[PDB]
């Protein structure tokens, strides 16, 4: 029947108590239904609340579950999906480029009339408000905050009998803050991708003045925290002249903005909770590559009784690719998706590799590029060892600023670069 998008501010319970009623909704209905949820901390969260429900998670159950990039990996590698008459979105304002082609994709089969979808997000795609609802007023303070370590003033920050959680625009930056804050005699825990699944439930288990945390925590995490610290700011991957770049900091969208302010506010009973934040929100973001990489993925999605799908409607206004642009051959698909999948590729970066009719297991291309493809990490070249070894620098064919945005990404490519994967 329908796409309806459903706003739900911070603390609505999307997930614990609408989530349930839709489900329960659908199996009574006898709808082929699939949830996707943007990340794995999520769809244990969803479990949790699902318990006792006939749910399959990626008896009988008509009800699947999987993530977002889960979902459009099995579209994009050919392996048959189910023809679902019910997709449940999460998260749906989500901009990583397998959320944005999943929702075109979704879209698609909806306007094809073969499915019903529900979207579910406190900032749907196409709006714009950095200040949703809150199950308890939050105290707006537009104020000055750090970007790097401080000797002296910002009392208000380290003069705070309460929690605070600090969204920080990378680890790096992460480690200096929350080190100056730990030298003032706070308990800080650091969360990002790596010290997540770990440092998490120490939230709960463990005392802590701070949390400090990436983007990471704008939908996977709950605390009982009394204050949100948001400078607002990113640092995000653009395409420019044939190359990705990593420009910032930059400012957040109203989205991610919203979702960070979300975290406080939400117990009914307790009123001192504040948004200390500074600097603008933008939409201004169609310089991304992440726009053009959903498109890269949808364009590699094959769709029966139908058509290549077009993003979602409030989204087609990021991109100005043509139809069919970026679709690719079965075997420069093969390695495209496993590139991203196994290679941990950026989706822009594996898309040049595949569609050079480089193979899978040949790394040269890692080696090989002009002399101002020669990658730097603190400043200074990353000497590096293939399958053979010997001398060998990190230069690749195609520049891809995310590899050395983080030491995350560095050693995930080092690993590449090296035949490991």
């Amino acid at each position: 029947r329908e796409l309806t998008v459903l706003d739900l501010h911070p603390g609505a319970g999307k997930t614990r108590r609408v989530l349930p009623q839709l489900v329960r909704e659908a199996v009574k209905k006898r709808l082929r239904t699939v949830i996707l949820a943007p990340t794995r901390v999520v769809a244990s969260e969803m479990y949790e609340a699902l318990r006792g429900e006939p749910i399959r998670y990626m008896g009988n159950e008509i009800v699947d579950f999987m993530c977002h990039s889960t979902f459009t990996m099995k579209l994009l590698q050919g392996v048959r999906v189910p023809n679902y008459n019910l997709y449940i979105m999460d998260e749906a304002h989500f901009l990583d480029p397998a959320s944005v082609a999943a929702r075109g994709y979704i879209e698609t089969r909806v306007s094809m009339g073969d499915a019903g979808a529900i979207f579910m997000t406190a900032t749907p795609p196409g709006t714009t408000e950095a200040f949703p609802p809150s199950n308890s007023p939050i105290i707006d303070e537009e104020t000055r905050i750090p970007d790097k370590a401080w000797n002296s003033g910002y009392e208000w920050i380290t003069e705070f009998d309460g929690r605070t959680v600090w969204f920080v625009h990378s680890i790096k930056q992460g480690a200096e803050i929350g080190t100056c804050l730990q030298k003032a005699g706070k308990k800080v825990l650091y969360l990002n991708r790596k010290t997540f699944e770990s440092e998490y439930p120490k939230c709960k288990s463990e005392k802590w003045d701070f949390v400090i945390t990436t983007d990471i925590s704008e939908m996977g995490a709950n605390f009982k925290a009394d204050r949100v610290i948001d400078p607002r700011k990113t640092i995000k991957p653009i395409l420019l002249d044939g190359r990705v770049s990593m420009q910032g900091p930059i400012a957040i969208t109203p989205a991610s903005a919203a979702q960070r302010r979300g975290r406080i506010g939400r117990n009914p009973e307790k009123l001192g909770d504040i948004y200390a934040y500074s600097g603008n929100v933008s939409s201004d973001n169609e310089g991304h590559v992440s726009w053009t990489e959903a498109r890269m993925l949808l364009d590699n999605v094959h769709v029966q009784g139908g058509v290549v799908a077009q993003l979602y409607t409030p989204e087609r206004e990021k991109t100005e690719a043509y139809e069919g642009e970026f679709k690719l051959k079965t075997n420069q698909r093969k390695v495209f998706s496993e590139l991203i999948r196994t290679g941990d590729l950026p989706v822009w970066l594996a898309f040049q590799v595949a569609s050079a009719n480089v193979e899978y297991h040949d790394r040269k291309w890692c080696f090989d590029g002009p002399n101002e493809h020669l990658l730097l990490e603190n400043n200074q070249e990353i000497e590096v060892w293939t399958r053979q070894g010997q001398r060998r620098v990190l230069k690749p064919r195609w520049l891809d600023g995310r590899i050395t945005s983080d030491h995350l990404n560095l050693k995930s490519f080092k690993e590449f670069a090296s035949g490991k994967r």
